């Protein structure tokens, strides 16, 4: 067990005023990780008058100062990526075989591609006449907040304040109440790099309380957002209700993977195993929708099958566990809510279905890998997320069908297609009504590629140079060098 | 008085199936000018509908095509201009010296500025490793809504088509009920263009019902508002609650206007009266916050005076005319409210202060050209929008201070200097809180400058390139070479 | 008979002071088309003197006044559009079914794009700290010259002319002595457009002199120079001996096509045809080296001789004509050269080879088309530009051995590949080293693309949004607006 | 002791049996014996060269960022060591080579480094069945010729954007001062830079920097120097391989003086225009045009000025004025000081060489003013690139930017106000690349320098020099059926 952890505000740790706590626990054994303080509403006023006083400090700074700073957070996150990621497998149940390889590597492949864009934000200048010139500057949001999911902590952290940081805001940030703890330890590491008290503030808390303090405190520029449909509503809501601010939400989806009829169906199988059974099947960009042609379905079940038997439940820590627990009890019990929707609408189970019982999963929350076939259009399982290890497999006739199934659906976040033809893959591609497409392959983001969701599956974007972009604000300048006339 | 107008839907009017209409007034005359059909929800349903088909047949057609399209619109409505122009002032009540030489000519700029642009809208290639690379598409968002202010009618239907257009959307535009016919004339140039039927369908009717109707639809993409303050976080509000949309927001404004001790006073009281008295002070870009140096505020009062006694209000189609009527006459009581808060509050009354009367004028919604001096930071009619014809003149002592008072408000929109000096005009003007700045000048909009709000004054920007991107959504997609590796 | 052609000065045409001219011959009968006045030094001085003024009412004007001009110029080429080609197909003898459906249509196409551009024309803004700030201005070059070649001549007086008026230069344009005519009736629609006077002066004369005096100029600040290898040379070195110009070349190629061993032969039969006959191969861009799997060599070399067979030579006003004479008659000399050096070098000749004879054909400069087999790379057909209606097939075994070879040349134009295999045809095209490439597909250039050669084939490029920017100068200004601090 | 070439990551000994010696400008004294290249020693360079880059444009984007970056903090740590090295071989105090040549060198490459991963293609859609890509290519193998006045900043900034870029360079430096350039490629190879990435070849511009023009397999050169060396750099380059060609050349800049300009600031730009460096930048404002109601007063501001400057041992803390690079250069420096006088201007100080202790021996000449200019004076018309200020007198607006205008040099420019309208309005009528307005001589990474007319061709730093370092491929895919007309 862990000693308590407090807020982070202003470059220390400082005690809650609010007088309330919470607990998290590790997902995997049930037991107390740490004691948590819950920051009030004046918590946040003082986090805000905190951020306000050290952005001025940043901003103030020169661009590559600004640089060196995120480059020597950067440097540490590579030193103590495997201490972080345990502490990451510990709050959250993901097999460290993830943790180590994925979340903090790829949170500071973020963080470190924005630094070194810092210096290239740059506005413009527009000739109007000889007498008169406009250029525009991109300045500052002011004060940002970001508010986290569970599923990455430490990423979602990373790629929310690195191109906040960049762009010269400060960030408040709320982790998860189910996962704080790596959330603080940024902000050290944050603080050691050198970045100015204030730029980066942490408030762990619940979401019905210091979220919502967040959203609706009147000096906060801009919320960013993370997590379920059901909480960006609200956010959306408060924020719409308090101050104007800006919002950017990546939300879940039910994202379609389309095999073609040429497809190598061993790498068909492949795809269709990482798109939907890493993290344990806890991810939103998931392939969760897997689109197969009837000659093949009976074979590539097969295959499913043969890969599902190769899922490697057990220590999280041991090298060859690659199958975590989900990360709560109240989430398996959803999970397993559509499991049975999915049996009683007719959906032919192919694997799993069941919690795991025995020594090493009764004191957490498992659930077998499951696969449905056989599924329809209609049927809960494939209409919705359900943010678990929980595969639906669809027979298609024709190209054209496929893809009006596939964009037969209000989420928007992801798609993808395997086939070794050159126009198949780019003309399906195309009449997709997703942010981010896979060609024979599935889930690689790198820090360059803008991703994000159509539809509801979110607005706006993250990564890339656009995001930068996103976290400062226009200002258009004219200069009238000429003589002003009055029509009065 | 006109025929019963009707919702223009897939390249024709079509009768509205609401049952309900309502009335358009003259403001200068108090006559009825044309009884318009609302449109309702079904209606609605109708338009999404026959936007969905014509976007997809405009997004298929070449760029040039689409440019080649636009830039017959723009040619229509140049060879328009005085026509609509004075259906303009007819709703609207602005001078024709106003309408004939800005509304329609800067709104047709913008169209032709974005036709141009359409070839040059470009996405991005990004190279991972020889083995995979990343390129981007900006798609169409499909179909976006626009809701249109009164002060402005085809102004900013034009200002929010053109980008849309422009971009691949199809847009459903609904006028404010108070100005709604030059929308409806819009429609039928574009048409005559050759634009694609649903491209732009007008529905007029009222922001409670039919614009509710537009933010609450699952199938729009997009929702783009001029407007109040309070009606703009309804939209927001119930665009959050509704289907998850990317949303723009021109609002109010109290803009200041900072004229420094070194300052033409001539010059300062011209940019002073341009800034609060064309078009009856009913632009949210307005410097209705006059700061001017303690030294310098008699003999500017002055200045002011000579200004407002050559104001020459009149028939509204004469060329001698330059001030006209407000929009309405419920919209003149608001004005009255705030200028009886202005006397009981201790502002000086320097001139105005009453409607005007006399043969021409009692049958108006008239307000005289107002100016208050004296002003506090503290009164209301400095700190909210009056959307009038009042000015308010505050005196400062130093620059630290009126850029502290300047920035000290929820608004974010506009703001000014009057100075000669080069260091004086960059260093305040970057200081201000302010997404348009004007240096010795006000009230210029090219369309290459993109214009917007800080703080409560909005959200997004129009005009200028990124404004065109704001109209697309970024979709990034992976090819992926090598071998897929899978860790199941 | 044409009259005599005179040199277009100043908007009016005006008799050369050289006492030299030349004639134009019709290559499809011998006669003597127009005698054409050459420009000696004083008239390229006076033309000079001439874009040295204009330049300045040009560069004066509003981006977007520049913008209308160019499309009313694209207007009247469209409905000259069949008019310019047969004068175009007199000059040049390419048939009417090529110079109609392509000439003026993209030359127009790249005009059109770049009228469009002129107002996104932006410098940039760089905040340096709170004090000091850059800002950058893209300002004309001043007066450029183009100089073009004999095989596109309109096209490429309008691939040079249209970004150099954009960005808001005078172009001098020296046509080639073999196809003078169009240039000076391109010169007349500018005028008529409302070009300024002097902003597009049109020489006629022989490169040795009209050419050399242009390069030569202390007044002109950039050369834009589309022609054979060895003129280029020529031209590069009398700039540099000269004032310090920038330079722009669009020079030959041996293009590569790639016939991958899963590619449908009929569809690369059609390419190959495509990239070799069209003008009578008389293109740069032309894939004279088709690289052919081992294993489906001869039938490939059948259905090239089966596509040979159906080519239409004769009256080059006739609709179904889709071959024509070469330009001039010393020019076949040179293609006949290198068709006997084919045969001498053990080159198997397959078809062709010889004039063509008989009625309509004698008094024309035709060759038969002509396809080499068995070629191998160090032979002179296969590693020299021909310009003439001559394909060499070679054979090869493995991809890394077609990649070697395809680069192993000094030339670097284009490039193709034909294969339906995604990773085939994106693999192989990253490794060729040419700067067009065309996937199943040749000869299609939008004015989006930029295009241009690798290595000895050119340096610079044309068309696309870059080209635009490379016809501006950048002047970086910083604005200090702290106290300057000297070390002395 | 005998500086070698360096190729493919180690230090080799010229194939060429020639050498070449560098004077210490200070005391006359040989600083070191260094080998020319020869022909075989550029093929050499050329074919490692090629081999390096295809292992360094392999790496990711963010592999090669690192690796400029380690370079970055390697010179940082060695600022000291590396700015004595450029003092002794300069002459240039210690007080500029310890704050300027390596620190704005070390920040160019660090920009860069940052950038490399937002270097990025476009895709353009035609129609729903065909779209066109583009690929920001290497170039390859590319070639630096540097100038002998900032000799590592130099070297920096040219091979900052080619590194940046996935290229491979060899530079050339000056035979005045080649030795900074050896020790760069030494830390390149510290930071991981693959073997022949950055590979420097000391020698004579008349024999080594022909032979890199000359080589077909080099695709652009990047020189800096005087227009006739760079003329003959163009011709050679044009007779040979068709090469992409930047060139950053010399100026004569006007810094206008406004009438409404404080005299105190306009004379410190004005010092600092035309003495750092004993006068020897390609950016000075050699011409300061001053109003003539003021001149009188300007002028004894600028002796003021000129009184404080500390010439002495190049190490100590206080010199803020050194010798010039050789005591060739001295010669041509001092004939165009004797031109003034011959030509009627008034000599207000120096237009001698230094003498004494410590003077005898270096190559110093006197900070020289001349005042009374004319338009047409050789001092006034000509870059004389040494510690000489003309100051010329002007009575309207119009005829300073027409004068300031009326050369074929087009480097930089300055103008002294603080009036809105004048500082843009001047700046945007006046023909140079680089504009200062109330200043002079800042240069960052992030702002494109280069000269209009005669003083240049194409740009340095800001991001679009990271592109001219590329080529664009421009790729269509055609989903669509193929139609041929025969
Ligand atoms: N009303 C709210 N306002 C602000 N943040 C909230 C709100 N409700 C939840 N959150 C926060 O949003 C993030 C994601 O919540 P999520 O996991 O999607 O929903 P839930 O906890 O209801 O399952 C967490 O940081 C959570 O505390
Ligand atoms: N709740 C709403 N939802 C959608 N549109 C609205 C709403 N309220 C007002 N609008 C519309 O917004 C535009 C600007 O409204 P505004 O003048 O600020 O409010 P109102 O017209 O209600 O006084 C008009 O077209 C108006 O009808
Ligand atoms: N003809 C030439 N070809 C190539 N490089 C040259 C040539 N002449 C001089 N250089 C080189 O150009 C750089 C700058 O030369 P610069 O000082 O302008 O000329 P100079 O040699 O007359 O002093 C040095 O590296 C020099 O050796
Ligand atoms: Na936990
Ligand atoms: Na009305
Ligand atoms: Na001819
Ligand atoms: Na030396």
């Amino acid at each position: 067990r862990m000693a308590e952890q407090q807020l982070y505000i202003h470059g220390k740790f400082v005690a809650a005023t609010s007088g309330k706590t919470f607990e998290t626990i590790n997902p995997a054994t049930g037991e107390v990780l740490a004691t948590v303080q819950a920051a009030g509403r004046e918590d946040v006023d003082r986090a805000v008058k905190s951020a306000q006083q050290g952005q001025k400090v940043w901003a103030a700074m020169s661009a590559m100062a600004r640089s060196r700073i995120l480059r020597k957070a950067v440097d540490i996150l590579r030193e103590r990526n495997d201490e972080l990621a345990r502490l990451e497998t510990l709050d959250t149940g993901k097999p460290l075989s993830e943790t180590a390889a994925v979340d903090i590597v790829t949170g500071a492949d973020v963080l470190e591609y924005y630094a070194g864009l810092i210096p290239a934000l740059e506005g413009s200048q527009i000739p109007l006449r000889d007498s008169s010139f406009v250029y525009t500057r991109r300045e500052p949001l002011g004060v940002v907040a970001g508010i986290g999911a569970w599923n990455y902590p430490i990423q979602i952290a990373l790629w929310k304040s690195a191109p906040a940081l960049a762009a010269g805001n400060a960030m408040i940030f709320k982790p998860s109440e189910v996962t704080p703890l790596t959330a603080l330890k940024l902000a050290e590491i944050y603080r050691e790099a050198g970045l100015p008290d204030g730029v980066f503030n942490v408030l762990p808390g619940i979401g019905a309380e210091t979220g919502q303090y967040l959203t609706e405190h009147p000096d906060i520029a801009k919320i960013s957002f993370t997590g379920g449909v059901a909480s960006g509503k609200k956010v959306m809501a408060n924020s719409a209700a308090s101050s104007l601010k800006e919002v950017t939400m990546e939300l879940g989806g039910k994202s379609p993977l389309i095999i073609a009829e040429d497809a190598n169906l061993d790498l068909a199988a492949d795809i269709a195993m990482m798109a939907n059974f890493y993290s344990s099947g806890q991810v939103c960009t998931n392939g969760t929708r897997v689109f197969v042609p009837a000659k093949f379905k009976a074979e590539f079940e097969h295959k499913i099958l043969e890969r599902v038997g190769r899922i490697r439940a057990g220590d999280l820590f041991a090298d060859d566990t690659n199958f975590g627990p989900l990360v709560s009890f109240p989430h398996r019990q959803n999970v397993l809510r559509y499991i049975e929707s999915g049996k009683s609408e007719g959906a032919r189970l192919l694997c799993g279905g069941d919690v795991l019982k025995g020594e090493g999963f009764d004191n957490g929350a498992w659930v077998a890998p499951t696969v449905f076939t056989d599924c329809t259009d209609d049927m809960t399982i494939v209409r919705e997320e359900i943010f678990g290890p929980v595969m639906s497999i669809l027979s298609y006739d024709d190209e054209a069908e496929v893809i009006r199934r596939a964009n037969a659906t209000e989420y928007g976040l992801a798609a993808g297609v395997v086939t070794p033809d050159l126009n198949r893959a780019h003309r399906i591609i195309h009449q997709l009504e997703a942010g981010i497409c896979w060609i024979n392959s599935w889930g690689e983001s790198p820090a360059e590629m803008p991703v994000g969701g159509y539809k509801h599956s979110g607005i706006g974007r993250e990564n890339g140079v656009m995001t930068l972009q996103s976290y400062t604000q226009v200002k258009s300048i004219q200069v009238e060098m000429g003589p002003f006339q009055s029509i009065f």
